[PDB]
């Protein structure tokens, strides 16, 4: 076995939170407080060790406590083949992200991906159903990159090239009516986009299969995922084929690209649709049935993460115990066995955690 | 004591999942209840359509049409302070034809429906006003004001019309030459309208500030302040004579920017107002329930202001706002609802048991 595990966390100058070191027990860490406390703030610091950014999309500026110049998070983690691993996040108001794993500072922020695995269940996950393709596309990358460093690299390269190619368009439109030498980037974008498309396709087939079963078991509704990729393909097939399609679309779209100084073809503007019972759930569905869609989305994220990486993530549940009754809660609890849980709530006298913490002014306090 | 706004009956034909029917409601608390995805919000949406001329959810007209149909039609009979029974009729055929009639008479422009039937709608998706972009806020401010202020709503139409006008001149200046002369006037026009909007917007925001504080004070004890980032940088001013120049002013300085982006950059279509809670911008730093509180307050204040500037007393649409309560506020605000017509959606018949209650299933509403 040997599942993941946040042994302890130390946070200095982090958001609301006073400077403190907290030790956690594996299983369910109930955390209760009241809107000026830092429940979500703790959960944030924890995921920061996992992704190296805020799950609430916040600037690393705002993580820094009011009127300070820096903040520091340290965490002690057990992987499956790691008895103990130290992850360190430090930021100063200079603009210096510093990230050490076992004393060894990391080259780029992205290398923090993988060392500590979390799945964060936020009620704001509902936005992946509701917002535009940008929100869904980001989410998609985040799911894959935590599983596949290859995909991550390709993304980064892809964007660099895209950004270069955009500059080159600017100069072409204005300073010289013709560069064919735009050809070299088109070729590069096509070659990278195709690998990106081919991997996204691979993830989404899994999400189809996985979410379908959840969506079916939960509410008897038929799930369907439609990947709106840049190749314009219904089935995905050969990476080579995608490469040739992307390149062509890139040639035929030049004019539009010169009108806008943007690149219209490419995985930087794909999207997937989530059809519940044949209809777009972004356009046609009940609040409650968007909620359910988002829930199965998260379930599948987790299920796939265990499947692909042999590890069992640390589950963070922020403000979900609210929307539930009593037998529906211990039901959920029972599904959380093999996992270390960090669960925020608002009452202690309700859900019985393997150890729990009251939090009042930014100070965590065990067994209360 | 004037007669409250009161919705006697509604007829819906081909409106979302809702069957063809005519329902008759109570002066008082109409409790609409049912399982989810049955049509409670749809129904609430049809109501507010009569009040607002569009979907409160932002959906587009074509999507309101029942699936695989050619039109939809809604009829309301309302009692205002000066009316015993007013007909408001709304129809849309999927050829894009919008048709509104009040008491038989087809209205000239859709906007003219504003003010006849007065509703205030409270949904959980009100949080978004606190924590999305300047779009969401600017727009909700426009909606709030235009309902009370027929005049402003005309100002606004005329602003966006010559704004769009101006931006098409920009695509004929740095693209095709000349255009210099004709440019002079638009700036005067944009500045004339703009300053109307600004004075009025400021008016409402001062009222918003005052009312909201009083609420936010009573409810969570936090201190509210409100900053109106007007387009004329004239923080803390009140005389339209001068704001016209500043806009005419800033509109010249930003000429080359304007030309670079082919958009206009200075005016009230780029404004926003910040909702500070205890000194801190709540877009950025507020908690979650800290926004649930900020939202409810925003709404409460809307209702309050609305009552006192129209001399009416709106219908209250309470969309799925009652799941998340404690019975010490659920049996409370029920008392607060007394003088008004409430539509309250829920999923349980058991005690939110107001003055009347219908049960909806499969788009059909029966009365117990
Ligand atoms: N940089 C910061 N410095 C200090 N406090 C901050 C900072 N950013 C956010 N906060 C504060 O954190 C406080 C509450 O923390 P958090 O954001 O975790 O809410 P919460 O206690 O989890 O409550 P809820 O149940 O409402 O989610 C808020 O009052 C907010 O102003
Ligand atoms: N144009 C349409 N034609 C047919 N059905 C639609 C249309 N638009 C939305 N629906 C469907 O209406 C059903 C219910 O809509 P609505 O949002 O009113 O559900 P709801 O009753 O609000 O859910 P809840 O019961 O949680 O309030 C959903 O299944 C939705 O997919
Ligand atoms: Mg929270
Ligand atoms: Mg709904």
């Amino acid at each position: 076995y040997y599942s993941m595990y946040l042994k302890e966390i130390f946070v200095d100058n982090f958001r609301n939170l006073k400077k403190q070191k907290l030790e956690f027990c594996e299983g369910v860490n109930l955390i209760y407080g009241l809107n000026a406390q830092g429940k979500s703030n703790l959960l944030e610091a924890i995921r920061l060790l996992s992704m190296g950014r805020s799950f609430r999309g916040s600037k690393m500026s705002e993580l820094v406590k009011f009127d300070e110049e820096y903040f520091y998070v340290r965490g002690l983690v057990r992987s499956a083949d790691f008895y103990e691993k130290k992850i360190e996040f430090g930021y100063k108001v200079n603009g210096n992200k510093v990230i050490k794993v076992n004393g060894n500072k990391l080259k780029s922020t992205g290398e923090i991906l993988g060392h500590f695995l979390t799945v964060i269940f936020s009620p704001e996950d509902i936005e992946i159903i509701k917002e535009g393709p940008s929100r869904r596309r980001k989410y998609l990358d985040a799911c894959i990159s935590v599983i596949d460093k290859n995909y991550f690299f390709d993304l980064l390269q892809y964007n660099k090239t895209l950004s270069n190619r955009n500059s080159l368009l600017k100069k072409i439109k204005e300073e010289g009516k013709g560069e064919d030498l735009l050809e070299i980037f088109d070729e590069k974008l096509a070659e990278y986009g195709a690998r990106i498309i081919k991997v996204r396709n691979n993830y989404l087939e899994k999400l189809k299969n996985s979410m379908s079963k959840f969506l079916m078991e939960i509410s008897n509704e038929k799930l369907e995922i439609i990947y709106l990729n840049s190749a314009g393909v219904k089935e995905v097939h050969e990476e080579n084929l995608i490469r040739e399609k992307l390149k062509n679309r890139l040639t035929k779209s030049l004019t539009l690209d010169l009108k806008y100084l943007s690149t219209q073809v490419g995985p930087h503007r794909e999207d997937f649709k989530i059809l519940i019972n044949g209809y777009d759930s972004r356009v046609y569905s009940s609040q409650g049935q968007k909620r359910t869609a988002a829930l199965c989305l998260k379930l599948s994220e987790l299920e796939i993460l265990e499947e692909e990486t042999g590890e069992k993530p640390v589950l963070l549940l922020d403000d979900v115990m609210s929307e539930l009754d009593d037998n529906r809660k211990k039901y959920i609890l029972k599904k959380l066995e093999g996992f270390q849980s960090f669960i925020t709530h608002t009452s202690k006298s309700d859900v019985e955690g393997d150890c729990c913490f009251k939090i009042y002014d930014g100070i965590v306090d065990k067994l209360a």
